[PDB]
């Protein structure tokens, strides 16, 4: 199909790396995901605000503005005739010889982007998935979504090993997120979720979904809870761009309540469906 | 010149890294750096042996045996005509389309190695340099030498921006190791740095300087030390395979003592040099 690249649309085959690109070598680069909705894309503003928010936290700036950055996408969806599935697009430093410190601001930023088909996951959203617990080794700085995804890559294999969908990582025993989602818990018709700060991610589904739970009027708590705290939870389940609002009915053999989609959990799943283009 | 390319030297210019490379959409690889003086390498086996127990410890199969690996870089070498500089070489778990969790068993990992001349930083080693502490905020596998540093990268900068050579960095106080080296104090005669756990990395200069400090006859005591202890050591210094033995002789304008080179540091760089080619 055709890849996004730098400030242009072009075959996929005509996109060349180099071995000294920052986002090779360090990590160094910032990244979103965007859901396609029969070819309309959802919150794409909210993504690409926090691409430029990302990029801003380790100083990278994006050669041009979010107005043609939205065009770019606009064409990428169309040329690719994206139907349902999602845009994957990340910026990272430049090329530049080899060294940890940031290269002359003449270097220019490397841009790429294309899209995957991929329908919604209509099993799990219906059924639920497991869980596992992983502790949390990441860096502090979870609050940028970089390429530095080492820790998530480690914990999402051990949760597929054990055959379950996603990894909920905890530190000093608090649930912080899953490896690639937000983590809430439902107890006594309330929502639970660990607050926004340098040990998450502030997830743009995470954000309409709790929007969703002031819509049915729900109350929603930010304040973290402990692994403990969560196997005793009514109700559980993970938010992201392609996951959408997931049950989790059972971590680590543990059944959340009597193993089954909680009525909240589908309340949200009905609200959050009103949203969906 | 020429780069090593999995297992063939080809000219940089056919060099293409794929845009869905795990090294770069998520870091996930490693990386090593090995010293060439006067056409010898420094200490190659010790590198490879790490590279390949870093590339281990993420669960990445390197394809060719360590004497095969061996043959590569010093083909590498000869038809760079490289006598002085370094070797830089990394493994990343290859190309797969973009998911956290690792590619089935049958996609091959990508290695890439190039040189580069660059001359032993003797003036670094004879006045010293100026340092500056920056909380570390890394991950928590730091005995591994992957590609996820951004980390690194901030806290370089950060020191580079206030004139400074290397970024001394502190969790809660106690003293890790440098962005890129690791960190030896000197107090009455006795050499002491952080002991080797997953909160550095175990450099391999690191190793030699403390069997140059065996051979002199000097204690070393590998126990933490607080940036406060630090500020009151009578002699400082990082290493690393480029920086050798480094002296530190300010940390944010508080000068080492008196601000020039120890006796200790002097002895260990003396016998430090013995062992080079
Ligand atoms: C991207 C991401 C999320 C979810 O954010 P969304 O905008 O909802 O997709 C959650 N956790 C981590 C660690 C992420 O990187
Ligand atoms: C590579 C590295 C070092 C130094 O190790 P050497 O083998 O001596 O080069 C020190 N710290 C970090 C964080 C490193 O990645």
């Amino acid at each position: 199909g055709y890849t996004l690249w730098n400030d242009q649309i072009v075959k996929d085959e005509e996109v060349k790396i180099d071995k000294e690109d920052r986002g090779y070598q360090f990590g160094d680069g910032v990244y979103e995901v965007v859901k396609v909705y029969n070819g309309e894309m959802f919150t794409v503003n909210e993504h690409i605000d926090r691409l430029y928010a990302s990029a801003e936290k380790i100083r990278i700036t994006i050669p041009y503005t979010k107005d043609k950055f939205h065009q770019l996408l606009h064409e990428l969806v169309e040329k690719n005739e994206l139907n349902t599935g999602h845009i994957y697009f990340q910026v990272t430093r430049g090329t530049s010889p080899r060294a940890h410190q940031f290269p002359e601001n003449t270097v220019k930023p490397v841009i790429i982007g294309y899209t995957k088909e991929n329908p919604r996951p209509l099993e799990n959203l219906e059924k639920g998935v497991k869980a596992t617990f992983v502790e949390d080794i990441r860096w502090l700085r979870c609050d940028i979504k970089s390429l530095n995804l080492l820790g998530a890559v480690l914990a999402k294999q051990e949760a597929h090993e054990k055959g379950c969908y996603e990894a909920i990582l905890h530190r000093n025993n608090t649930v912080t997120s899953g490896s690639s989602s937000n983590v809430f818990g439902i107890k006594d018709g309330i929502l639970y979720t660990h607050p926004a700060n340098n040990m998450i991610l502030k997830g743009i589904t995470r954000d309409v979904v709790i929007a969703c739970a002031n819509e049915i009027n729900m109350p929603v708590k930010e304040i973290p809870f402990t692994t403990h705290e969560a196997l005793k939870m009514d109700e559980l389940f993970v938010t992201s761009t392609t996951s959408e609002i997931t049950p989790v009915i059972e971590i680590d053999g543990k059944l959340i309540r009597d193993g089954k989609v909680g009525e909240w959990t589908r309340k949200l799943q009905k609200q959050f469906e009103t949203k969906i283009p």
